[PDB]
């Protein structure tokens, strides 16, 4: 589990999102695993506005950070799972490093501030859904 807040937003995985983020619906994009839900308090949460491929994400599974070197923003192969079916899942960054279902949320930074969040695994890799890209999340 886990969300990003940033201005009168919250970010989650669009396959955990609850009653309440469809009941306040911004935008969700089911090839990228995302969902957008307004707020009525205001984020503190930076987004980052660069092309990073080395930070740190959480790991609820060890209740540990990890630095990682994760490959560029793609159009990858994800495994049927109880969310989906077996599909190209766009905007994904992959890296070497541990993942089980219940850590996707999890924040991944680099020095600019949230690259994005946790939303596949398995096979000693972990992938996360790219945020930097969300120019409008910074604004309105
Ligand atoms: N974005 C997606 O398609 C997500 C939705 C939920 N997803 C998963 O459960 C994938 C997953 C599988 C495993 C494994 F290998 F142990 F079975 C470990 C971690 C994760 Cl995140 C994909
Ligand atoms: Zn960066």
């Amino acid at each position: 589990s886990g969300a990003i807040y940033v201005g009168n937003y919250r970010v989650v995985n669009r396959h955990l999102a609850t009653h309440n983020d469809w009941a306040n619906l911004v935008w969700e994009d089911s090839s990228r695993d995302l969902l957008v839900s307004s707020t009525t308090a205001q984020g503190c949460d930076t987004i980052a506005r660069c092309d990073c491929q080395t930070g740190v994400y959480y790991c609820s599974s060890r209740r540990k950070h990890y630095p990682v070197s994760f490959s560029k923003p793609s159009l990858i192969f994800v495994e049927a799972s109880e969310y989906y079916p077996a599909r190209y899942q766009s905007h994904l960054m992959l890296a070497v490093g541990h993942s089980e279902p219940g850590d996707c949320g999890g924040i991944l930074r680099c020095q600019h501030g949230v690259v994005g969040i946790v939303s596949t695994g398995g096979n000693g890799l972990v992938g996360f859904a790219d945020v930097r890209d969300l120019l409008w999340l910074d604004e309105e």
